[PDB]
């Protein structure tokens, strides 16, 4: 797969609320209210294979404060449709 950097606007942010709103409904941590995404912001483009490079999707490696505490929350966005899932949600993490 190939990595880019994005910033941190409306997009981001929208990708940082939807990690916050997943998590909420697995119930695992404590409720979540979203702040913000920061930088570093990481899109991943993920191919079916490296022989023929189809895409099939983007994984998103976001920072979010919710809570007031720090997170590290994975994100997959599929190529075709553009739905999105929640991967992975961890932390509290160190600031970067």
């Amino acid at each position: 797969g190939e990595w880019e950097i994005i910033d941190i606007g409306p997009f981001t942010q929208n990708l940082g609320k939807f990690a916050v709103d997943e998590e909420n409904k697995i119930g695992q941590y404590g409720r979540l209210t979203f702040n913000k995404a920061i930088r570093p912001c990481m899109k991943k483009t993920i191919y079916e294979n490296e022989g023929f490079r189809e895409i099939k999707g983007y994984e998103y490696q976001l920072y979010v404060y919710a809570s007031d505490k720090l997170f590290r929350a994975d994100i997959s966005e599929d190529y075709k449709t553009r739905g999105r899932k929640l991967l992975r949600f961890n932390g509290p993490v160190p600031p970067p």
